[PDB]
């Protein structure tokens, strides 16, 4: 049967295939596409064919790519009639990726970038023939296979007890017969990541005898459960314990569908596979009758519901204040049961749906026709709303796919930054083929950007003890699917990076004078694979190494030595390429930390407030390793004081001098003294709302523009001042050692930007619940996000919560708040 569904998996993967076909450029356009964020005047230079010099002209930031196009083309040609201004596009100088002509000049993230660093735009003119394509699809491509590498009884009329025998483990290793005496199981049986019923415990039996390698137990289990009572989705759980022979140690864990991808329930002898990590065989025998139990969903139920009694006796208000809440977070029981009853009173509001969902008495058969008549003629969500939809406590496939169904209103750019989210939600797919993962692997198709960083994720996911057959599959399908150019870059820029880690590994191996020595003969090994390859960077895979710059290459000295990673581009129109490449460190904290900031970056640029905020990448490549964005010309707080205290003039001068060294004019240290007060305010809500603690001197980072950001999040989601504002801070922020309008502007921006996180709180606790079951030290459960919902203080109106904010900021002043008037 798996294999069938495998097979069913790739022939509709077929169907998808067709449905994007290698001719259609916008599908297939062979280059990534410059990313958008949606959100006055800058100077562009554009490159253009047959002129010595690129064009440098004043565009209007709101001008779309398309006439900034014809402009280039008006300046060198009088008439643009006999020229096509199709066939035209503007790629950053440098970087293999195409600005999007419909979008905005400043809505393009590189734009925006430049803006904020004054760094010059500089992009090139050129037709779609000159653009390197090499990423695109073929007709081979789309013509080749994927490859990922008698009666009948309806459940609802089945009236027997769900029941089974756990039968033995085969293959148990030899450290475990040394270890323990027994072995049982924990049976459990769920349904939207919940239990059912409590879990029946199996006996405690030793290994067989004259069989070490086998445990059995032969053992019948029964549920307190009718099979007509168990929902389509239903899960059966087995964990494995010993007992030890000198607490019982948990040994593995299976998951067993009740009913299989063509919902016949589970007959016979179903294997299972525990990983140690190692292979055990898990036998489960289930009954096998004469006959096949189908499940089939309850018949539809038809109706309009409008024409109701509006009584509304303060109830209406009690509804809105429920529909108005926050989230479904800690949602009461009675609030839940008349948010159920008065359900079809909340059809005007749509993104309410999860909360209605969250209240449903039960998902019981017969309840389910009147939830589906609801969900059929229910608004279209939010896509960001209907992720909730998506997490585990919502396991109907009809909920799922229509969720993903208003999902698809989301754009290619909004989406990518969401992606770790999805490829989690597919945990809780319990099917192979489903609508997230089609609706995944068709947004790969038709977006470069999507296809690529699916992949890395998937390369993580992969390592799930009992989730990685499935991201196998999945890997294996976005692989084949991607067709063949896609592919060896792909691989190309899997053996860099496992080069680089094998170089990084050998530089701590070795010790003080050796460390300096080996690393130029380890990154002999790299300079060879760029001898034969052009490689793209997998940070920013726009940028192509063809060489590695072995001179700038050293190690930053830290607690894991990681390797600073010099690389000349391939466009000689374009800047040298410089990442960090980390081992020892599971970067996927540090990834959530930074995805959570970028998004309070673009809800707070969605509002208008641009908080100036460094927003640097970072990939995990393997496990535990990865590439790190380095942010030029910016150091640690320690090294700004300790530089300073060489003189040691005064405590309040160190970041105020650091600045005006890098910016000596008056109008510079303020332009770089108000980045500073920006990115502070950013900074301290984003410290405070995810719980980042330890912002020691080494992690706060200041860039020589003033802008001021984070590196290390080792305390994420931490719990008990709340950011620090030293006396230095202050005199940057406030230009004198006395309060200015400047600190009451610093207070407005986090007050103002803290409100926008708080209108978002369902976005983020969402967020990070679909983060909770990647395994991440401080994610493990529901009251980890509770932290979050009571810091970003839901209940609180906009006022009161300035207020608290506002007390926030004077507890970090701390000794020095004696100084100013609130
Ligand atoms: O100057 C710098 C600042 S060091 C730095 N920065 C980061 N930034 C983001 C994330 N983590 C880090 C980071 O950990 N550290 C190391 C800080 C440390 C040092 C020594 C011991 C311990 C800790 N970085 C550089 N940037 C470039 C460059 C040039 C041109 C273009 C470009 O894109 C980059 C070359 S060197």
């Amino acid at each position: 049967v798996q294999n069938d569904e495998v097979a069913a998996f790739c022939q509709s993967i077929m169907k998808l295939k067709t449905k994007f076909p290698y001719t259609d450029h916008c599908t297939n356009p062979g280059y990534l596409l410059s990313p958008v964020t949606v959100q006055a005047s800058v100077k562009v230079s554009i490159e253009i064919e047959g002129l010595q010099l690129p064009v440098t002209f004043t565009c209007d930031v709101s001008s779309t790519v398309e006439i900034i196009i014809m402009q280039a083309l008006c300046w060198v040609h009088d008439d643009l009639n006999q020229v096509d201004v199709g066939s035209y596009i503007l790629k950053v100088c440098g970087q293999e990726e195409v600005l999007q002509n419909n979008h905005c000049l400043g809505s393009h993230e590189h734009i925006q970038n430049c803006r904020k660093w004054d760094t010059e735009i500089k992009l090139q003119l050129l037709t779609l023939s000159a653009m390197c394509q090499n990423l695109a699809r073929t007709a081979e491509d789309d013509e080749a296979p994927v490859d990922l590498n008698r009666n009948i009884k309806e459940a609802w009329t089945a009236t027997e007890q769900l029941q089974f025998t756990v039968y033995a483990a085969h293959g148990i290793s030899s450290n475990w017969v040394s270890n323990y005496e027994k072995y049982y199981l924990i049976c459990s049986l769920s349904h939207n990541g919940k239990d059912l019923f409590k879990p029946i415990q199996s006996k405690k039996v030793g290994t067989y005898k004259n069989a070490a390698y086998l445990i059995k137990w032969d053992e019948l289990i029964i549920f307190p459960i009718q099979i007509s009572q168990l929902p389509l989705e239903s899960v059966l759980h087995l964990t494995l314990f010993g007992v030890l022979n000198q607490g019982p140690e948990a040994l593995g864990k299976v998951s067993l569908t009740l009913f299989d991808f063509k919902r016949f329930l589970t007959c016979g002898t179903k294997l299972a596979y525990l990983w140690t990590s190692e292979r055990i065989v898990l036998q489960v025998d289930f009954p096998s009758p004469a006959f096949d139990i189908i499940y089939t969903s309850p018949q539809i139920d038809r109706n309009i519901i409008d024409k109701l009694e509006t009584l509304e006796s303060d109830i209406k208000g009690k509804l809105l204040d429920i529909i108005h809440r926050d989230s479904s977070f800690g949602l009461s029981k009675e609030d839940k049961v008349f948010l159920w009853e008065n359900r079809y009173y909340c059809l005007k509001h749509p993104n309410c749906l999860p909360k209605i969902l969250a209240s449903a008495p039960n998902w019981k058969w017969a309840n389910l026709a009147k939830t589906y008549s609801l969900l059929h003629q229910w608004p279209p969500l939010c896509p960001l709303a209907a992720l909730e939809l998506l997490d585990a406590k919502f396991a109907d496939q009809e909920v799922r796919s229509l969720a993903v169904s208003w999902m698809e209103a989301i754009s290619d750019d909004e989406l990518a930054d969401l992606l770790p989210q999805f490829v989690q939600a597919l945990k809780y797919e319990i099917y192979l083929n489903s609508s997230l993962v089609r609706f995944l692997l068709s947004r790969a198709l038709g977006n470069i950007q999507i296809a690529h960083s699916l992949y890395w994720l998937l390369k993580d996911a992969l390592h799930d003890t009992h989730f990685g057959s499935r991201y196998e599959h999945v890997l294996g399908a976005l692989l084949s699917v991607g067709g063949k150019g896609l592919r060896e870059e792909l691989s190309k820029q899997m053996k860099l990076v496992q080069l680089l880690g094998g170089v990084a590994e050998k530089v701590r191996q070795a010790s003080g004078s050796t460390r300096q020595v080996v690393l130029q003969k380890s990154m002999e090994r790299v300079q060879s694979f760029f001898l034969r390859n052009k490689c793209r960077l997998p940070l920013k895979p726009s940028l192509v190494a063809k060489e590695l710059n072995i001179k700038s290459c050293s190690f930053f000295s830290s607690n894991a030595m990681p390797l600073k990673v010099t690389m000349v581009n391939a466009d000689p129109l374009g800047e040298e390429i410089n990442v960090m490449f980390k081992v020892g460190e599971d970067l996927r904290q540090d990834m959530l930390a930074l995805q959570m900031i970028k998004i309070m970056d673009k809800i707070w640029l969605k509002e208008g407030l641009d908080l100036r905020m460094v927003i640097f990448r970072c990939l995990s490549t393997g496990r535990d390793r990865g590439m790190v964005e380095l942010v030029p010309a910016s150091d640690t707080l320690r090294k700004i004081q300790v530089e300073y205290g060489v003189t040691g003039s005064f405590k309040d001068k160190p970041l105020a001098e650091w600045l005006r060294k890098y910016n000596p004019s008056e109008e510079e240290y303020e332009k770089a003294s108000e980045n500073f007060i920006y990115s502070c305010a950013g900074c301290c809500v984003a410290t405070y709302v995810l719980g980042i603690c330890d912002r020691h001197n080494d992690n706060i980072m200041l860039r020589s523009t003033g802008h001021m950001f984070h590196i290390d999040f080792g305390k994420f989601l931490g719990h008990a001042a709340p950011f620090v504002l030293t006396s230095d801070m202050a005199y940057v922020i406030n230009g004198g050692e006395k309060p200015t309008i400047r600190f009451q502007l610093f207070v407005d921006l986090c007050c103002q930007a803290y409100n926008l996180i708080r209108k978002q709180t369902n976005l983020f606790l969402n967020l990070l619940s679909l983060m909770i079951p990647s395994g991440l030290p401080e994610l493990t459960s529901i009251q980890d996000l509770k932290y979050v919902r009571d810091a970003l203080q839901p209940q609180t109106t906009d006022a009161e919560a300035t207020i608290f904010f506002t007390r926030l900021i004077e507890s970090s002043l701390g000794s020095i708040a004696t100084k100013f008037n609130f």
